[PDB]
């Protein structure tokens, strides 16, 4: 049986961690099935930035009849898609990084991003308070957001502050916002307000405006704390972590499933560390060439509690 397949992108697939993940385990999936003789088609849309557009174009893919499974990714997709999944209700719909309990064409899988955005708060204010090359001595780290929403607001800075001031109580957290997910000019900006403001590390969640942080890094001397996916050898000495959700490898999995007439119409999954979801690369040899032996050691000995469940961050 032919099975055709659609990626929603809400946005660009390409400089966009989260997408660029989605689409290259989709079509990991796609082209190793359809090595084996059987007719795959997969389309990608790119909705760009306008995100008042999204609804009326997922509700056309609904409308062709003639997806298996529409795939999409960000916890915007299931309120997108409410009225859609009443009017279509024989549509299925797949949504990674979102959570929708309850629905009956909707699967979802959310990652745990209160372990992900800790670890990387943890790590970066080992680096801030130590001797490195460009930390200094205030306490201060930054987070630069393309735009604000609930699991930003609720989850993923709460964490990261929390993962600093497990370091140190005194650890503060400075917020910016670029307003889209693609100006580099417009996060670079912002990037240099906070380097003078004593921030020595910075996480970048900006989509095709991360790069704007990974020039300023280098342009004024400070660290990065690299999301989502392995960022490291993006600014080799910059990049002093990647904390990281495993994309690519679950839109593999479940496009695979999908084809074999295995995927649940319905369900709302959340996986972490403990089930190998959610991960802090320690293995690239740049960040072994890039972090002291200490934060190194501080950084190992905190995965271990993760793992374990001793700490435990629901
Ligand atoms: C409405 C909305 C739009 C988003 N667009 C992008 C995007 O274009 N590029 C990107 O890298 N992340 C984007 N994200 C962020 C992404 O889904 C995820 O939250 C972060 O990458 C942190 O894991 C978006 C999130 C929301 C809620
Ligand atoms: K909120
Ligand atoms: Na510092
Ligand atoms: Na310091």
């Amino acid at each position: 049986r032919a099975v055709r397949i659609a990626v929603f992108v809400p946005g660009f697939r390409h400089d966009s961690p989260v997408y660029a993940m989605l689409c290259d385990g989709v079509e990991r999936a796609v082209t190793q099935e359809r090595a084996t003789g059987r007719s795959i088609g997969l389309d990608i849309i790119e909705a760009g930035p306008n995100q008042a557009l999204w609804r009326e174009k997922l509700a056309h893919l609904a409308a062709e009849q003639r997806y298996r499974l529409i795939v999409s990714s960000n916890p915007a997709l299931p309120h997108v898609l409410e009225p859609i999944l009443r009017q279509f209700p024989l549509q299925r719909f797949l949504v990674l990084d979102a959570y929708a309990p309850q629905e009956h064409s909707l699967i979802t899988f959310r990652y745990n991003q209160w372990e992900q955005a800790y670890l990387a708060g943890h790590l970066s204010a080992l680096v801030s308070a130590s001797a490195m090359r460009f930390a200094n001595a205030d306490k201060k780290i930054g987070l630069i957001a393309g735009q604000s929403y609930p699991v930003m607001t609720q989850t993923i800075i709460p964490a990261f502050l929390a993962g600093a001031r497990a370091v140190d109580p005194a650890f503060e957290v400075d917020v910016r916002v670029v307003g889209n997910w693609y100006d580099a000019a417009k996060s670079a900006d912002l990037a240099r307000i906070l380097f003078h403001e004593g921030v020595d590390v910075m996480m970048p969640i900006c989509g095709g405006a991360n790069q704007g942080v990974l020039a300023a890094a280098r342009e004024l001397g400070f660290y990065v704390s690299w999301f989502d996916d392995n960022g490291y050898a993006r600014a080799p000495g910059y990049v002093v972590g990647s904390s990281v959700m495993e994309q690519e490898r679950l839109a593999y999995e479940q496009t695979l499933r999908c084809i074999r007439g295995e995927l649940p119409s319905a369900g709302a999954w959340t996986l972490g560390v403990k089930d190998g979801y959610v991960r802090f690369i320690e293995e690239d040899p740049l960040y072994l060439q890039t972090v002291p032996e200490p934060i190194r050691v501080r950084q190992s000995a905190l995965l271990r509690r993760i793992q374990s469940g001793e700490l435990t961050l629901p």
